[PDB]
């Protein structure tokens, strides 16, 4: 248990599932955000010109 | 010792320094290659526009 506190992680199974779910939803949202920024940057550069 | 057989990694002191040196020089090389790719894509996108 001291080793578990030296590595500095809570390591609870229920928290592991909740954490992975929240991070995955944010990774998916970020991938969509980058894609949107890329198409709108094209629109911006083209329309301004 | 069974935990060492389960993880399946030799992890010799010499092997550890060698592994980090190769993967760290690779991490910087990836960042440089990707930066060149992004720079060339921005120039090409400007040329198209």
């Amino acid at each position: 248990l001291q080793e578990m506190k030296d590595i500095g992680v809570q390591a609870d199974a229920n928290a592991e599932m909740r954490a992975r779910e929240r991070r995955d939803r944010l990774h998916e949202a970020l991938s969509v955000n980058r894609s949107r920024v890329n198409q709108l940057e094209k629109q911006i550069a083209f329309c301004e010109a």
